[PDB]
């Protein structure tokens, strides 16, 4: 048994790590098949990145302005193109390691691994959650552009994140892999706020059921409620409401359990306006989010 | 800037697990050259596992009686060998993926990244500490045998743990690569405790500067106490005491904060006799210990 924190396997994804670089600015790409993904702003100077005109700082750029590097070795650029804020560069090499890969768009409260690269090497693997703000709570230093985070369903690495910005308040944010940021942020080198951030609803139910699991069941009553009155009463405590697609994939749980999803939410409102009356559950008095469903699952019976 | 327990790139651990099976039981193996290193217990069968007579077991066996499968091939086994608690199993053939690695004993409250395998196959890297009682908080299942931790220094990989046990009360216990079991355990089915779990206080510290580094200081304060006195106080809560070489690793944390490793002490000797009311640090209700100096450098170093 034990609960952690767990990233996949960064294997898959360490083989299609590169690093780009144009002038004297350098960030992380991601080597699939002949092209190579990466954050936009790497043609940009220091002070182009304050106020910068992309359309028109990439006009300026030629295949043979980019450098592509995997280690020391370098690929030929012989096509770029520009997909939102993410920078395609056609390689004259397939990347021999491509393993079978897709790109999804994430939704808040859904979590992935993150492989911190710098210079085109992976340094370290974390998981991390979407939060409701559409922010990461990731570390990332200079030169970690270009990270991507990513989740490993059977043999498919599914790239979901791509990393641009650290805001102000220390958080993170980022880009899909079709340069498609996740949340209001852009890519400019200003102070981006982000929205005032919410608990991850349904990962709270999956701890919940995740104890129960586990024979913590002081927190279960005897009531029901419906989805709407959950909701509304969610927010009024920062909670974010439920979607039908949470109320599904909190389905194995409940079956598994034999509690009904509608039971756990009654279940969870009484601890939302009540407390914990000095108890825990899982051994924390903390209620815990970061944990997806599949999370609660995979960790107590263990997938690859 | 951020601060998050965090694991090394697992893919050079990956091309090296294999799965190993013998009779009814499975669990993972370690392909390095033309080694495969796993627990011995997988020698074992359900009666056998109960008090099981190792050396007496391991030369009833055969070479075919072992089942290596590297993916979609099966290994052929040639030798089989046995060091303490880990069987060795020569194979005709040398793992072309073998990376340069070397067999290090970890000492507590060092950190170290593990790769949770199940038949053969990863599906999970988490940081852990060796904690002082020579347990590991880990998250494994049946079939996670043979699991492995690590370090990466450069290039070369610093193999310290393989996974054979888990506790009653839910922690786990292995052995380094030379099977040599960490604390006073043994590969017997019996249930088994662990001494008293005490505080890694030299980490508790590093994570208060890591805390520090990122924007919380709620828990600083204007004292000061000897390195004495903080581990008198430090002993009363079951926490390691602390010694010149700690507050000597913490020099660069303490440099780069402007806060004395000494004046930390007074600032957790606050917390250890106050608490932490309904606050918390980093994010966390409790005072974290699995994060050595290193492991906040690395992370904070220019934040
Ligand atoms: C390996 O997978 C075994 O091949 C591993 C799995 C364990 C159990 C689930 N999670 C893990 O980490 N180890 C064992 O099963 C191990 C086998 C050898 C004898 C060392 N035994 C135990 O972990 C074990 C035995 C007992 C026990 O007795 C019976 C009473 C309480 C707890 C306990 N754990
Ligand atoms: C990339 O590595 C640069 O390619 C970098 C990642 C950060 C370095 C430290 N931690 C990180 O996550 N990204 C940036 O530097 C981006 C670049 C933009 C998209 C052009 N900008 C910021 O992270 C940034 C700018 C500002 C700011 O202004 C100036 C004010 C406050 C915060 C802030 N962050």
């Amino acid at each position: 048994s034990g609960f952690r924190k767990m990233a996949f396997p960064s294997g898959k994804v360490e083989g299609c790590m590169v690093q780009v670089t144009c002038g004297t600015t350098t960030l992380n790409g991601l080597w699939l098949d002949d092209v190579v993904y990466c954050p936009r702003h790497v043609i940009c100077t220091s002070e182009d990145m304050l106020n910068p005109n992309y359309e028109d700082l990439l006009i300026r750029k030629s295949n043979h302005n980019f450098l592509v590097q995997a280690g020391n070795v370098q690929l030929r650029v012989i096509g770029h193109s520009m997909q939102n804020c993410v920078l395609k560069l056609k390689v004259d090499t397939a990347n021999p390691k491509t393993p079978k890969y897709k790109f999804v768009r994430i939704q808040p409260g859904q979590t992935f691994s993150v492989a911190a690269c710098y210079n085109g090497s992976p340094s370290g693997v974390y998981q991390c959650a979407m939060r409701p703000n559409f922010t990461i709570k990731g570390s990332f230093l200079n030169g970690s552009c270009g990270s991507v985070g990513f989740n490993i369903d059977y043999d498919c690495v599914s790239f979901c994140y791509m990393h641009h910005m650290e805001l102000p308040t220390g958080v993170h944010a980022g880009t899909d892999l079709e340069g498609n940021f996740y949340g209001p942020f852009v890519d400019r080198q200003t102070a981006q706020a982000a929205g005032t951030d919410t608990t991850i609803t349904v990962n709270v139910l999956a701890w919940l059921y995740a104890a129960v699991i586990n024979g913590d069941r002081w927190f279960l009553n005897r009531f029901t409620t419906t989805l709407n009155d959950f909701n509304l009463v969610a927010m009024k405590y920062n909670y974010e409401p439920l979607t039908q697609d949470h109320v599904d994939i909190l389905g194995p749980l409940s079956a598994q359990t034999g509690i009904a999803v509608l039971d756990m939410c009654a279940s969870l409102k009484e601890l939302l306006q009540n407390g914990m009356n000095g108890r825990t559950i899982l051994g924390s008095a903390l209620l815990e989010d970061e944990f997806t469903p599949f999370d609660v699952v995979r960790q107590c019976s263990g997938v690859t």
